[PDB]
């Protein structure tokens, strides 16, 4: 829908973001993911300071997209990315508290499913429990990937958090069902996804227990996705 | 383990059940499952005519079993079969109502997900809503024996309900989410073996259109056979 | 209005319109099912044997009635009564089978009646009811029922019983019921009473207690389950017309 | 416990209210019915103008409370009465409206069953959906006296709702499952009875239809007061 | 809305009652309210007993109206005077059990929010969470009154239960949010008004403390410690 | 907390952070406010981009911090202030879309109450419904400045929503219930605050319309017409 670029988020125009987008919350990142990987970048945002580029990685135009933190905050760019620039494909990257006991630092989870705290699921009106799951061939093609590189991960089930504090202790139940991980968004891009017909796919890196070679690594395995 | 065994479900002592369990809803079909493709077959249960055996496929080990009908019957038996009889992995294949418009009947879906209606997850005292999924290495397996048997298969999201008919219309809110196809059981199974971390994977044969026309089937041995390439 | 010819067979039930009496009492054992058929029925017809649920239509003391198996569950009686209440034209389904004591003056073989029946989650989203239903069995076949224990000098009680959507629990979720005066535990009944509501039908649970969940969580052996089920039957087959 | 008595919302001591109590929401009927019905009356209570009185009927002892509106209104008076004043059985009386069409103004519906909007279970922790229920031998006893005088009646399941204005119409889904009348208060009484392993039951006189009023409410009392012991 | 006077529950016909209506839940106590603070005192409701008078507070017209126990009956009162009565102003008055450890016995509370049990909000289809409250402008001038009459208040959070007795013990996660005080009619008196564009607040004195040891106020400190939230109440008369 | 900072979001020490912070969405705007109304400014944060600056307006000092979009992302940084860096009180300031149809655009509505879409309710263990509401004295205070100043003003509830694409229309129950405006941070400021015993409040400029013919500000006004709000804002750093 080019009448519905730019955005009131983003000041890119239709055509200016590629078809895979790489995302991730910080902007300081997504910079030094641009600066690192990308050739001939271009700066299509700097609203809100949420920067998003786009530029060659490997001969193939790619995005990347700063998408703050919480499951609304990467809901608007994800909604617009998907349905108003005519994005494919979002592989969102980033950190993530580790559930389960046998994962290490530096661990790679593949966030087949994703559990969640009530977002805006409300607002489809689903008259019973919606599970969140990532796009089959994203995932499929990231395990290929790490098996190939033979780097160290798990794929399974995330939970997407409201909070970073905690006002309890409510662990406790989501690592009795088997969650891998605690991070703050990937249902709302999961979802998004699947209401739009688009793929998308959650990866993270294990960083504490509830980093530049190791974070490094996950990037491998996200930019084999690019397409 | 050894000690809860039998159960009042199953009359299957410990070690009588093999490692890896197809199940399907209707003991018939179990029945013709086990007389189609099993050789050297025991009969290890027939408690409420939930009719499970053990044999060999490919001379490798192998049970089926019937499940019932609705995610309590099918929550019994994974249960059961999980904690108490040592089981390692359990396919189900099942009949299912397309809700993607570009099923048609007799094409295979691979539950990778399974949306529900509740069932008995507030036994497990979860403050969120729990996402229900297969096992990935078991979904992977599935698709890859369904590419090269040739079979149309979709992969994605299921919807576990409680009622076959509806009172009302509310399929469509699970349609605008993508949703592929509906039946009865698949999270129940899923949410039981992320719990005990054991491998599960739900595949359905389209039977009946939840769209359109609306038409019904009257053909099933495709998905055995999907099923089948994942037994060890 | 609870026949529809057309839609007989069904997926569940291989019985054609007409072959299933006015008055079926269902328990949740196909094995339980034929034995009732075996011991009181005479001029026996199997009309389904779908999926295992063995259905027969028969006669007791000069009255048709049929007796059907309906599995485990909510999902799966549903099913059933549905197309038993909406299709069959059925007008009475009893319900009888096993059931475990919440209140410690049940004894192993007492018979309880089940007036209301709390539940897990089954149906109500689907009738989308913007409060709380209270299923509750029909007052004719549950006066008829406590009249027929108390002439026979039987043992029951009358009450609440909860249908469960689990049997196994990690933890202990069965305090509160207790708490509130729940006679026994099973796991069906409830989606019976919504579905007989919706179709202005009439349906009623009895059970009797074959499992205390309480104390030293006695049980019945397999040779009482074959022979104390006997006094609920008779309750149940008085109550066909 | 004689320790709880006199309450902040009753001025009886322990035993000045009988085993038996006949509830209505208004204090005018439920004076009206002690001046109409007891002979020997003394009034136990006047708190709040929820007048209370005991008296005999055929020489039965009998007691007979105002509940005002709503559940958590009569939640607290039958709290009270099972729990602190040992009563052992309260038979709540009322108008209601009606939302099965064949019911007709001054038609008797006998309460077997309570649907309800929210009131009191969340305080109880129970987890899952619980049926209120009436007391079965009462229920049965109401219907044999009906059908002995020969009233037009039904039994089955009422709504006790927390609202009498309806700010859209939300009576669609209850009529659709057979729901018989909806009044205010019926479903917390059979709570707190079972909770406290006492007898209640509800009964009610059409009084408006929702899709010789003073007549109609005595056929009502009549059947009341036969199940009085 | 005339044709809507007499109601099922208010015998007054439409014009017998103020713009103004000051509401508390015991009719003996709003008798006793009219026969001390009312000149020309006319009884326009005996329904229910739930008595209602009109007279006039210092030269201005006013009701004072009974509204029994809990959410469901005050939402039928207000209602009516709101939707049918062109009632523009209620203020509720009453007793309520501290939360908040540093309120005393005799406390004011001044009710800015109301968290609630479920009682009827499912009838207004809020697709979230509703939260409900005073209207700002009475709120202010009951707080500014409190403070220039001297006298102890404190102005935020009640609940509104559905319970009097509590069967377990649920007032721990409200206590840990600052909720000040307990009553079990407010929530509903503030989404009526809400609904109808309307003022309304609900005022209370502490005459219990559902803390510590569990200090209640004797028979006669009831009888007589509810005057200071009287003068506040009547300050917003108009 | 001072062994508390500095945090995962956030580069200041203890100290550096004054005790009133003005929070806006847009770290742009942020900008902008320190650079327009504070002197001797200093950035404490630079952390994901989300700046904060402290310095003094008229005499007081005040720090102004980027807060993100939607409730998560304020939760985090408002936790925070409020827990660790000893903060009394917050003013959010932000845009808004009115459901009151008697707002103009430019209007500025004071967030005397949020209603919301589940945030971390769950979280907190509450037994019922929580009404989020803000501090009375910050609200007390915001209406007087902007009488004071001749504002157009309204105060009522907001909605904090989960989203900014609806996916239908849900609107139409919040605009029956008169909610005023449409946001997405300030129900779990107020939430948290009320939990730390700390002081917030969610003060908004009109940009939308949510309702006839849709009239938005445009990119000139949205730039410069939110300097009222503002200095009411500035008003109530202590
Ligand atoms: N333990 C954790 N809990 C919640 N979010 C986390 C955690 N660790 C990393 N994150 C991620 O980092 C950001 C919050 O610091 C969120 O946007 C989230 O994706
Ligand atoms: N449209 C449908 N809705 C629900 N379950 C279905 C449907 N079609 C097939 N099934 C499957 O068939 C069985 C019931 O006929 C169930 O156990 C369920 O798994
Ligand atoms: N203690 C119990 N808990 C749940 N179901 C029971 C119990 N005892 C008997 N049943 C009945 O037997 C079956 C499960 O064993 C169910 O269909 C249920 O109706
Ligand atoms: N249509 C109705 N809705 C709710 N309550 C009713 C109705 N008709 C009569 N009542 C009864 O009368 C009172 C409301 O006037 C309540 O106490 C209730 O028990
Ligand atoms: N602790 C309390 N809990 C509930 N209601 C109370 C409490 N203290 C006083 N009240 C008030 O007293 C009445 C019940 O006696 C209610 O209408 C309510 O407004
Ligand atoms: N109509 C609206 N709906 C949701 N958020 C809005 C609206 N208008 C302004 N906002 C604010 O702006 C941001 C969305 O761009 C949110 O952070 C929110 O606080």
């Amino acid at each position: 829908m080019a009448e519905h670029c730019p955005t009131p988020h983003n000041g890119a125009k239709y055509g200016e973001i590629a078809e895979t987008v790489l995302m991730a919350g910080d902007p300081l990142r997504v910079k030094l993911l641009a600066d690192t990987y990308l050739t001939d970048v271009v700066q299509y945002n700097s609203v809100r300071g949420a920067v998003g580029y786009t530029g060659y990685y490997k001969g193939v135009k790619l995005s990347v997209q700063a998408h703050g933190m919480g499951m609304p905050s990467i809901g608007i760019y994800a909604y617009e990315l998907f349905n108003f620039y005519g994005v494919k494909r979002i592989i969102r990257i980033g950190s993530a508290g580790a559930f389960d006991e046998s994962l290490k630092l530096g661990d790679i989870v593949i966030g087949m499913g994703a559990c969640y705290d009530s977002n805006f699921e409300r607002q489809y009106d689903i008259p019973g429990k919606y599970s969140c799951i990532a796009d089959f061939q994203l995932c499929r093609e990231a395990v290929d990937a790490a098996e190939k590189l033979g780097y160290r991960y798990k794929v399974g089930n995330i939970y997407s958090a409201n909070y970073f504090y905690d006002d309890g202790d409510h662990s406790g139940a989501w690592k009795k069902m088997g969650v891998l991980a605690v991070e703050m968004e990937a249902a709302a891009l999961y979802m998004i996804a699947a209401r739009a017909r688009k793929q998308a796919l959650c990866m993270l890196t294990i960083s504490d227990l509830c980093r530049r070679t190791k974070f490094t690594q996950m990037m491998e395995v996200a930019l084999s996705l690019a397409k």
